[PDB]
């Protein structure tokens, strides 16, 4: 079933759900995921309207771009020219600067097939927009279907050359209760290295480090704990997880991150290269999230998208996008319960 | 009476009713009017949904900006700097850019005073969006009281030096048909000025005229279809009207403009210096509106704004916002009835 209502502010709620009762939820309120339930438990971490977005924290289950991550200095090469983005973090543009796309209100179009509901969410981003080049226009599809998959796919085109590199930022949570820390979820993931971080600045170090055998190295289902008590100084460095993680073998065939507790299992898939991970390490911050105070490591993201740093370390990748082509991107949560 | 429903593409409609029986309609695209009606009747131009407006002419109702009008060639100067804008028409920039912000979801929360309800829809214009500094924090907020007022106020505040000169784009109709021509309402227009336009590209021609005693003075009442039958330079060059006009006598107490058919009249009060007036002069073209083509003539705006063209025309104004400056704006559009005696035939 599909059902819609107000949201706040003039935002709408669309909630979706399949053959299996289960229940997902949007709004066009950057073009985001609200919450996820299974026998009444969240899984994901979310608001009750859209003020609290805006008030306490306008990044949960969001669409960011145009470029996801940080961007050192707000600097980017366009066509061998130099050009300078928003500035939201100190002088670095974090998720595409200030009052991004994740908080506009989106236009969008639903999409009912049956086995699969789709949810169309566009918007148009000027050129010139807090420094990027245009006009982009954008479009992210979230759909979910009766076999509890939730994907979803974006694509792009742009007037002129331009970047694009947007990431879903949804934060899991099994525990269904913020309070309640991750630590205790395992994880696998199939990376055997990451881009380490400078300083507490976050830009990138430079290089491109091997975890093979390190507290980090998920390749092989382990609990979050580890890594959290782990004294590698990049653990230490941020307190927890805030890293971009390499794929070993691209392609959306291959499950490349798996979040498990108890019964219940997130297996992730994608056709990025890298999943940037970040386990909400904002210590006492307290955000409340359904009038639980949140904790340290109360929540984790997988933002797929090419590795932020690609500006300094071009091994990462490239985020351009030339004028006229079609970019297209595709990313899939899918959820399982053990019998 | 307050309601509110989905309007189409995530976008909403609110409507208003008061004490006595109007009723006034409003979409967050665009914070936009979409109806007014007496009786039944409507008086101005507006579609059934959201994707009428996107599909077949996104300006009708809308708030437009953040400059309202052409500007010639996309330039303007802010504190001693060029700055070039999205141009959109031609080398022009018309009303603020392609894509601008009549296309966007604006966010809204209503305030119930009772005798007065107002919807105050927000929107951030990000700093470069479309060429334009900023960021620019906007709101405009529409309400409709018991007697009759429906009044728009703008408010902005920009981060940085920048331009800013909105204004709202209804067309009225009095016959409440697309279909029919306005030349048949009556036109009263407190201005003795108006500001040619150079060409068919509609940038201004860089002088100002004197119009009384022509067929473009309207100081006293008389009909439109007298401004639709000139064969003065100025109306055949856009097939009608579609020039700014400048006051007379500024200030928001005094009747700027009154449009009457009948027992019907709108009256225009406003902070702003000018009116632009642009009546619908798409010939043939033929937009559906409720299901009837629309003619040539059939709508007729009052953008009250500064004048367009103070690029060329310093003595027009200055659009100029300073960094932290808070920029508003006030226009009202009362409707009465049996205002004066109107009986005409065509
Ligand atoms: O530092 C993290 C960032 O890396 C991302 O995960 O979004 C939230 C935080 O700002
Ligand atoms: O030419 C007119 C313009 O002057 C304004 O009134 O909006 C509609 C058309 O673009
Ligand atoms: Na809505």
């Amino acid at each position: 079933s599909i059902k819609i209502r107000d949201f706040g502010l003039g935002s709408d709620l669309i909630s979706l759900t399949n053959k299996a009762g289960v229940t997902i939820s949007f709004t066009n309120l950057g073009a985001r995921i609200v919450d996820w339930q299974k026998d009444g438990k969240h899984l994901i971490l979310g608001f009750d309207s859209a003020k609290e977005y805006l008030e306490k924290d306008a990044y949960p289950g969001a669409t960011v771009g145009p470029t996801a991550g940080r961007i050192k200095d707000g600097l980017v090469k366009i066509s061998g020219k130099d050009y300078i983005l928003n500035q939201n973090e100190g002088p670095q543009t974090l998720h595409g600067g200030e009052e991004s796309i994740h908080t506009k209100l989106w236009t969008y179009e639903v999409t009912d097939l049956g086995a699969e509901v789709q949810v169309k969410f566009s918007l148009v981003s000027n050129d010139g927009t807090n420094g990027y080049p245009g006009k982009i226009e954008m479009s992210v599809t979230h759909s979910f279907d009766d076999d509890n998959k939730w994907k979803i796919h974006y694509e792009a085109i742009s007037d002129k050359d331009t970047v694009f590199n947007p990431t879903g930022h949804v934060y899991f949570n099994l525990n269904g209760d913020a309070s309640e820390s991750v630590e205790n979820h395992g994880l696998r993931l199939a990376a055997s290295r990451f881009v380490p971080l400078k300083d507490q600045t976050e830009i990138v170090r430079g290089d491109i480090v091997d975890i093979k055998n390190t507290d980090l190295d998920f390749r092989q289902e382990k609990q979050l704990s580890n890594a959290f008590n782990s004294n590698m100084e990049q653990v230490q460095l941020v307190k927890g997880i805030d890293h971009p993680f390499l794929l070993d073998q691209l392609g959306l065939d291959k499950e490349q991150a798996r979040l498990t507790l108890d019964d219940t299992s997130i297996s992730v898939f994608t056709d990025q290269p890298s999943i940037v991970i970040f386990t909400a390490n904002f210590g006492d911050l307290g955000t409340l999230y359904h009038e639980k105070k949140q904790v340290h490591h109360g929540g984790i993201t997988f933002e797929c998208q090419v590795s932020p740093g690609s500006e300094q370390i071009p091994e990462l990748g490239d985020i351009s996008l030339k004028a006229g082509e079609k970019y297209q991107a595709t990313t899939i949560y899918s959820l399982h319960t053990k019998l």
